[PDB]
DNA sequence: GAATCCCCTAGCTTTAGCTATGGGGAGTATGTCAA
DNA sequence: GAATCCCCTAGCTTTAGCTATGGGGAGTATGTCAA
């Protein structure tokens, strides 16, 4: 992980060659510090199952009590929202079934929002000038 | 500095370096065809709330750096930019219509980019732990 | 082979000509070779 | 105010609880304050 190359390695679906990495962040309802202990270990396991099913590659994932950071490699045609929607939605249903305190003390496990930031190997300014200098 | 945008439910910054080429990689993206291609895409971007950070053509392919709402989808912008530009350019420059079955191909190249490079973003996550 | 060539459906915009984590295929053809 | 709180429809997955370039709102209440 610490020595994982950040150099691009493209992949493709039937019509698109791509490399789309997203930094996704979301928090529990009311920003409660519920992602600890067992809840945390299960959350990551669940999201990993979702990733495998959705052909999404979790490059990095760390939970930190009242929020979670994921760095995912997703097919842009598939849609980062499909991954997020499934990871959050399934993790909610399951974690709330497995951990009664999350079902009784919160109307929902997550909020309706999330933070999404795309990332690449190169910084935005490098790409911008590269495009700018096409001719 | 990164200016994050937001729809009703998502705070975001999704920037993509999009590239596609004319059918048979013909070097038709020049002159008036090139100028119109850029205008049409600008129109589409404004209508689709897509910010076009940078956009340059190079005879047989077009590069676009755009910020697109994740929920909306990058493929929707790409579909609209290619589909519409094909329809309009083919009506405006008859040769694009007579010598090619389509203006574009079914493929494209897409890569994400952020203000911060991957190593820095990994470092932040690592550090906040 | 595939992104790129040929062919297909279904869904949508541009009602033509493009997507879909969409499918099938080969041989100088109505036909490409790489950003 | 908003992403985050409250409220709503409706689309899809997990059939509950998340979305949608989705919409409406205000003030201790079922009720948050930032990664
Ligand atoms: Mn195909
Ligand atoms: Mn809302
Ligand atoms: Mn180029």
């Amino acid at each position: 992980s610490a020595m994982a190359s950040n150099a691009v390695l493209y992949k493709s679906n039937h019509n698109v060659v791509y490399s789309c990495k997203y930094h996704i962040v979301w928090c529990p309802k009311y920003r409660r510090k519920v992602l600890v202990g067992a809840v945390e270990m299960r959350l990551k396991e669940i999201i990993q199952e979702v990733a495998k099913e959705l052909r999404v590659e979790i490059i990095e994932m760390q939970t930190d009590k009242d929020h979670i950071h994921i760095l995912a490699d997703i097919d842009p045609s598939f849609g980062v929202m499909k991954f997020i929607k499934t990871a959050k939605g399934r993790s909610s249903r399951i974690l709330r079934q497995e951990f009664n305190h999350l079902k009784t003390k919160l109307p929902t496990l997550w909020t309706n929002s999330c933070f999404i930031s795309t990332v690449g190997g190169a910084p935005l300014n490098v790409v911008k000038q590269y495009i700018e200098n096409q001719q």
